[PDB]
């Protein structure tokens, strides 16, 4: 009877597909890709030249017969079946969606497609990066003050534009301190800052591409000329594989609604893990590892007749790269500076812990 189907393969898939491949649960691994995506080293990878191959793990060396490339593209909840593009259907016991979010090519890559597609995509970028000798970044969130930094850092050189529609930098459940050291640690480093302006002529726009003259507007009158255009305009959750089944039970961003146990609202044997669950944190893949860990140790508890284990929230940890050797953060809601962003993250972008969970070498 048991068999765990996952659909989606960011960090709360594979840590779940781990796990249950550790304990020697049957389960099915289903993802779009054909290899994990290491998303939170994206920025990099479209800076520096050969390092998107470090960022990109294929999922049949880890997973072999539990795995199946393929795009769901619906659940049928009466048959308890996982649908595939292409007439697949796959049976389940337990069911955990895992579907994460979209949004902008450099800081997400979702595609049907090969590692080699998907790495010469991110080689592509670094030379559009490299060609340009001016560049603008779209959104000051927590990611595009990452690929402001990245650039500007391995290319000092060159000139940085930043706009943002909002009168601080990345996101508002930061302390106070960090988001204004952001915003210090890119003027230190020469961005140029254009805050509280929105860019108004995006549908227009050449993207991720180099060219002689593109013309930037703002909706305050701004004209900024540059050469290439980066959208860090953030994300959408990607409800594609689960919104018609489930339509009563999502959130108003497409999310769904959970309870302490991350099982779906209205089900038993249907969990949410990551960004497509509606916990109201912001979107992690530190909690990606954290809701598997829950999702797949209640599965075994609600077989075995055991309770199960809840999710409470701590402080918030929040941690920005700000290029390989600066940034800045907050330890469970204290302030972390440059010594400890530096060799916790900045240095590695935590890299080698999705190819230790993988059990794979990096190339
Ligand atoms: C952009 C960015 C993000 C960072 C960054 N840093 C951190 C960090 O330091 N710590 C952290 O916790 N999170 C960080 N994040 C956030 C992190 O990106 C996300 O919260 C994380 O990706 C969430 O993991 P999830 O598993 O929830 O979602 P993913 O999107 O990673 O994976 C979803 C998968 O489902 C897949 N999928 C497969 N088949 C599908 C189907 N048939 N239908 C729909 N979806 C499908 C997608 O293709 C995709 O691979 C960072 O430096 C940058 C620049
Ligand atoms: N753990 C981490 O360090 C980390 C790193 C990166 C991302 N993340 C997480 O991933 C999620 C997404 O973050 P994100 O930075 O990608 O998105 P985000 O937080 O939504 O930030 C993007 C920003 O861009 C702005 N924007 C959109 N269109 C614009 C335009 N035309 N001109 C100017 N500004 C524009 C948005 O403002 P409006 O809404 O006003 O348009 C928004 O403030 C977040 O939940 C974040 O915490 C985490």
């Amino acid at each position: 009877a048991l068999h765990v189907v996952i659909v989606g393969g960011g960090f709360g898939g594979i840590a779940a597909a781990s796990q249950l491949q550790a304990l020697n649960v049957p389960f099915m691994l289903v993802d779009m890709k054909d290899s994990f995506h290491h998303n939170v080293a994206a920025l990099r990878a479209s800076v520096e030249t050969g390092f998107a191959k470090k960022t990109f793990i294929s999922y049949s060396v880890t997973f072999k017969d539990n795995f199946r490339q393929g795009l769901v593209v619906g659940i049928d909840l009466k048959n308890q079946m996982v649908l595939l593009q292409g007439g697949e259907a796959l049976p389940f016991s337990h069911l955990i969606l895992a579907t994460g979010s979209t949004g902008p090519f450099p800081g997400k890559f979702n595609e049907v497609s090969s590692q080699q597609a998907a790495i010469q995509a991110y080689e592509d970028m670094v030379r559009q990066v490299q060609r340009s000798r001016f560049i603008v970044v779209v959104g000051g969130g927590s990611a595009g003050v990452e690929m402001a930094a990245e650039i500007k850092t391995e290319y000092p050189e060159k000139e940085v534009t930043l706009i943002h529609s909002q009168v601080a930098l990345a996101d508002k459940e930061l302390l106070p301190s960090v988001r204004q050291e952001v915003k210090e640690i890119l003027l230190r480093k020469g961005v140029q800052l254009l805050l509280s302006e929105r860019v108004s002529n995006l549908e227009e726009l050449p993207l991720n591409e180099y060219r002689e003259y593109i013309k930037v507007q703002t909706d305050k009158g701004t004209e900024v000329a540059t050469n290439l255009v980066i959208l860090c305009t953030g994300i959408k959750i990607n409800s594609s594989a689960y919104r018609k089944a489930f339509e009563s039970r999502l959130a108003s961003s497409g999310a769904l609604r959970v309870n302490e146990h991350l099982q779906v609202e209205g089900h038993s044997n249907v969990y949410a893990i990551g960004d497509c669950a509606d916990v109201r944190t912001p979107k992690m893949a530190y909690l990606a590892g954290l809701h598997a860990n829950i999702a797949v140790a209640n599965i075994v508890n609600s077989v075995k007749q055991r309770p199960l284990q809840a999710y409470k929230p701590g402080a918030l940890t929040f941690l920005l790269s700000m290029g390989r050797n600066d940034g800045v953060g907050q330890i469970s809601g204290f302030y972390v500076g440059r010594l400890m962003v530096r060799l916790t993250k900045s240095r590695d972008l935590f890299v080698s812990t999705s190819w230790k969970t993988m059990r794979q070498s990096p190339p």
